[PDB]
């Protein structure tokens, strides 16, 4: 059900953009793509290990005063 390489993240605040994404999905692998839209984030590394540890890493998080969520984007 879930994909090698796609994490879906939580819909962000007016600092809903790649610049976050980068700076905080940065630490873990070359992301092959990111995409940032009003409701909803999504994340695509270039390395399925890479994706599958930021999922139970970002997984739990805070950020903009609230607990960030991500999961296998399917």
């Amino acid at each position: 059900e879930l994909s090698n390489t796609r994490l879906f993240v939580r819909p962000f605040p007016l600092d809903v953009q790649e610049s976050e994404l980068n700076e905080i999905f940065g630490p873990f692998g070359p992301m092959k793509e990111v995409k940032i839209l009003n409701g909803f984030a999504f994340v695509e590394f270039e390395e399925a290990e890479s994706a599958a540890k930021a999922i139970e890493e970002v997984h739990g998080k805070s950020f903009a005063n609230q607990p960030l969520e991500v999961v296998y984007s399917k």
